[PDB]
């Protein structure tokens, strides 16, 4: 029985990048790289590409791999998303990640064909893990797939695939607790990663999370790093940070809750536009757009949060200590 | 595409009035008018009559209309409740509201006959709206009716009935969020109204509500206005009010939660009696009364809240700024 | 401990009558009486008036009582529906039933005010039962009311109100079984009544029901009596009837299932029109009507059932023995 | 208001074809065409390609279109499946269907990106319908997508897209009834199609279905046509067929129920192998295979059904009249 | 990979015996043995003692073991129930079963302490299986325990404990199908046992069951054997038996459904009394008794079933062929 | 109608004691008494023995009674747990409690035999209460039993059994509110007891609880007394305590939540070991142990809470006023 360091690539704050559109609605890879570099410069530790935030279903496999290569060539630590329509595609993403020197793998379950069958999932995960043996890997778990990776399966996979060192949960606080209690609190180098924007405090403080993959953090990087830092200080036992982390998470809650729904890319791209990044204006599908009411709601809530934060962020104590 | 002012009648804090009984268990209209005048004097903006709080099912249509006329003649801004056993009655309430110069209409869904049929509801709402074309109207939405008014129906009604300018939700925070995101955050003068006592902070801060119809506010008007003011200041981005509004809402939560259940009129009338308004002693039905345990519970919780509030309400800062 | 005969008024097949409209959309009482007389002549044992099938919420209390008096004066055994917006109305229906010599009382729970409170229901049932002490009474039980009358309450009511001798269940086969096991299979003269059109076989054979209140039986009286007779012969142990009752119930199932939904009066009145009773054309509300697709569906299913029945009803054995 | 003939392409019995593998696990188009021709020769009216039964997610868009072209060139009436990872792909399938002269379009909802958003679905369906204006189209509806096409949306689409003439339901008997009552029983040429193998009798007799898309029918074409014929004769009012259709559906129920689950292609391809079609041995994914217990179960149930059918199919009357 | 015969002890029809009371409410072991011998003489293959039907929680461990020894000494094949308050007791039952020469073991999950923990269940099952290595063993699976034994656990246990050769399901038709598909249809000698009285046809015909443990069969042995024989003939492909088995199961359904509920021993002991076995009059607890209504219901349903059966059982064909 | 003092034995903070093991895995009664004395010395008011925390199912009745006698002889106020496999055992525990001079009775519902039958529960509770007429008694209520004691049953029992003076709820905040509103807020000396570790603030402040039975309090007595004192001061109306009680409850929430699950004794005994009480190392079952991940999780959360508390507990105001 062994004690091992957790994988550095799954620590800290990690945006799942959006893919900006050129005016012709093809990917603007230059703008992708610029945003990635900017977010690392703001204090992010790595990025995830191409995930749901990156519009993976709307892009070809070649386009995703080009985006991955461009990010890696720029010196950005990349965790590669393996979401796919089939095993061959998922494997290809993983093989390409290892080939080009990405630093991590996000292993996404099988969809559309045998989605609920646990035997199918086991084989699919093994195929993906086998294709990038040298890359630390995190498995995504969500009720969306009609199945759950439990401890038995996780440890069976890990016994055959030593690169499986992480677990990322979308499915709610109770599911994250299940993971912390039964999977990720061994001695042995396995990390729980926060996998939805609304679960940051719960993940770091109540579940021993090592890192957070963020949607809203693409828009509000300094504020999301601030929350993550406060939450990590709270996990050390700090009194002041534990209060402050909760205040900030609650103020962020509406804008973070867009990460939970179908329109996450619509909402987050519109927020990028609101803060002056016009390249986030168009979507890959010509008719994908927020409604008039949805745009008004997000604009109102964006303004509210920015106003609150402008004053709250001046408070002495943990608020200052934990800034990015 | 237009920007328009929200209807003033659906702004601020608005009690849904109880109908006091005379000793013979007929309505005491004089006492109704006195309470209405008092609550406006305390800082309420309008009243709702005759709603569920007013015991509408227990009163004749003529009695409700008499109460409405008496309130209007006294100079009180009245939003008229159209709850009814049938379309003809609901229409009559609406027509009477317009005739006598009430300022708003609360449009209540069809019950008892075709309650779950959305085609029935659409026609019923159109009949009611058509009967008071000059009065701003709010539609009530609750899971109790076995159906939900969604954005499609709301906007279809509004296209034919320009007086439909409001939406009032009973069904929980998620339903209120649905309404804010998809219905009430357009540019065009439509208001979300808080429609249950426990949802005040969530409505104003997270959902952009313009006003609150209140049950507990009949009993604790100054305290409920205080909460609404704090919540509205929080919606401006204030740090201190956002903390204080939540403290007050939590202290009020038990007494507000009676608004959620079948015995709301029993509980609220007994609270009116506790604060010295003896005309709230009797109910229209001779056997409707709280149990011994229910009376003890409410008395204990009333005393608790009053004790807490007496000291908390002296705190400096937003607490003082936002008093009625 | 006693053995007593079940109340004759709650035996056999009992239509819950529709209220036909005159062209001005007021009740056609003459047509009501003609239909009642016709259905008794077809083999029905009694009628229920004014129930949900009779559009009670759309009619005034005076109109319902006029319909009741007219039926009673014609010599028809009447079970009076006490559905009401309030206790005073429900009591008035019951008092009027006893005054005019109706033969039974259908006791309907409280709605709109304190609907889910069991203390309210107990008091409401006692008020109604007390108002017609001389009339055998059946309590209606349905999940629609947000509460269930269980054995404890039923027997407590019966101890104070000896006229409570029946139980009518809308809520599904399991609820009917609960009633048979725990309420209606004592020695003591209490009857289970089938209370939804789709539960006839289950009620008579599996639950020991004594009678059936029917919606579809207004339209297809001979066929519904045939099913009830077959089911009762099956309850004697007959082999052939037990097979045949199930075949007929299954063939009737679509048309019977309209009794389960909000549009029951729409569907059943349209079926009355299809068989040539034009006085069932209009509804009390001008806009209540089946859609084009709903009319097509019912017409197709009506024709199907009539075609099947025309041949099936010629079969030898229990089919012939059990005809009305 | 108009009466119009239902589209012939959506009548009768229609297998959703499996894509056989060559030994190299690429599609065997020759074997696909041979099976299609054989099934039409057995009595099937049309085929669906490439649906879930055809392993669409595992095949490239070019491969699906090649299969479609090969079937069409062979003279087989083809309904084209538009299942896709994105709008551009779904549109391409539809455009290709129209280009090559397929006879119908199966319109499959959006997945993976905005799957639950009804605004997204509406736009997606319009894009697909617009791409093949000349082809009769059926929309698939299933709870799997996190949304339901109701009558409002269906009729809104149909008003702009006259080729939308069909509705196919996976979601259970109640959902099929909803469709029959509210969508497909107008006068106007719209067809309900049975969309899961276990719902044949319910669709034809209780819901007025015009045709059935079948999985198990690829394996047992004569037996599935027999059931469909019996069910259609039952829908005419036949007594004997109504009994026999139900006996056959019940005997077929286990083998049909595999159509409901994730392993449908595994189970049905293994059944094809059992009846001597070795080209159905391999799957596109090397590790997709039934377990030892699953193979034993299906083999046992296949043998059972064949034994029962061998004798039952000799019975006189409707059994003989309704054979393929 | 191996083919092996299923264990004979888990084939056929097997009553779970009631423990009759002496007048002092201690067990009447003499009467227990007499009933066991009688039921084997009627055609039962084995018995289960002491299960829930045997009132295990009400008896001491020593009493259960005495009953087991007495049955075994009489020459009756006994499957021993290991239900227990703790591991030590469950192990003791198993060890005693092996010591005295019982023929099988019914392995019952852990309760009261760590009931929902799957790690606890695994260890508990291993402890029980290890204590009787020479006895074929069946694991009971029910939602009552807050957990389910799936294929993974079953096969893991079986790999370490070769005596685990059976699976018994209480939890409904879908759970029994899961077991047939994934656990019990391998080549390798594992048996599915019907474990609730209402699932006989479904188990034998749809799920490949080898045997049935019965409650109602203690009361109606010849009739339950008749149903089991008909169901087994139906599983061979017989047409007539498949019809008849379903008719008999449906006629038996009410009396069988008592096996599903908390009062099973109350209902079944009262039925034993009705057929003249007075030693089934008393229960171990002085106040455990059916209510007046429950006794009336069961008496009515017992009489109904006996009357139906008396005539139905004379029918020619499979009815005669399959009698005990 | 009377006002009466609540029973002192059900006031304050009351650990449900663990039973430590000797190395041979028999109970260490000496260590049990030492811990009981220590916890009373820390500020606890009484103890509960032998409850679920005490491993009751794993111990003989004689062992539990020995533990009870030893605690009572030591001068510790004991509330005796009556959890049992049958009525005779439960009665024996109660009779023994009264015989030896325990101060209270915890009345636990019937399990394993007729668990869901309310008639069985009523009789079982009466048997237990009758056996210790002189001891104040609290009934435990939990969804785990498949039934709920409501006000009707509680007051019926209390009318026949004047020693029934308490109610203890496991089932969640809404169930505790139901109890406060309808059972425990009469004038008449009935106490609500907090019955799960996570419900302390809600019980004292929102529900008028008089005492708390605690699991985590065995490990963290001073901290749990601190929370209870703060919560009781909050129930007086204190502003500062109401804030502080909630901060402490939230910091304690993870460690308290182990009380909600199957592994409560595993988690709490391991925490006792962590604070240096080695006699809590072994469990009665040799294989009952936390997993590696569960041990890591609890150790991390224990350390976190202790670190936070070390600093938070120095704060001025209510924090200091309310220390044990």
């Amino acid at each position: 029985h062994h004690h091992m360091l957790k994988a550095e690539i799954f620590s800290g704050v990690i945006p799942a990048l959006m893919t900006p559109c050129k005016p012709d609605r093809s990917p603007d890879f230059d703008a992708l790289v610029r945003k990635g570099q900017e977010l690392i410069g703001d204090g992010m530790s790595a990025v995830v590409y191409c995930g749901s935030m990156g519009d993976w279903p709307l892009l070809t496999d070649a386009q995703r791999m080009e985006g991955v290569e461009r990010l890696v060539k720029a010196g950005i630590p990349v965790i590669v998303g393996t979401g796919a329509v089939n095993t061959a595609s998922a494997v290809a993403h993983a093989a390409h990640a290892q080939k080009v020197g990405a630093k991590g793998l996000m292993v996404i379950p099988r969809v559309l064909s045998r989605g609920s069958a646990i035997a199918a999932q086991k084989a699919y995960f093994k195929a993906i893990l086998s294709a990038a043996p040298d890359l630390p890997a995190v498995i995504y778990n969500s009720p969306y797939y009609g199945f759950a990776t439990r401890a038995d399966l996780f440890f069976d996979l890990r016994a055959e695939h030593p690169n499986l060192v992480g677990f990322k949960e979308f499915g709610g606080p109770a599911d994250m607790r299940y993971a912390a209690e039964n999977i990720t609190s061994r001695d042995d180098g396995v990390s729980l990663m926060i996998g939805v924007d609304t679960a940051v405090f719960h993940g770091f403080v109540n579940c021993g999370a090592t890192g957070a993959i963020t949607g809203i953090g693409n828009v509000l990087p300094k504020e999301v790093i601030h929350l993550c830092n406060l939450s990590q200080a709270a996990a050390l036992g700090d009194v002041d940070a534990r209060q402050r982390a909760q205040e900030l998470e609650q103020a962020l809650a509406v804008l973070s809750s867009f990460d939970e729904g179908p329109d996450l890319v619509l909402y987050f791209k519109h927020m990028m536009v609101l803060k002056g990044d016009k390249e986030y204006t168009l979507h890959f599908n010509e008719t994908d757009a927020l409604s008039e009411s949805q745009r008004g709601y997000v604009e109102t809530q964006f303004r509210l949060f920015n106003t609150w934060y402008a004053e709250w962020s001046k408070l002495p104590g943990a608020v200052q200590r934990c800034k990015a």
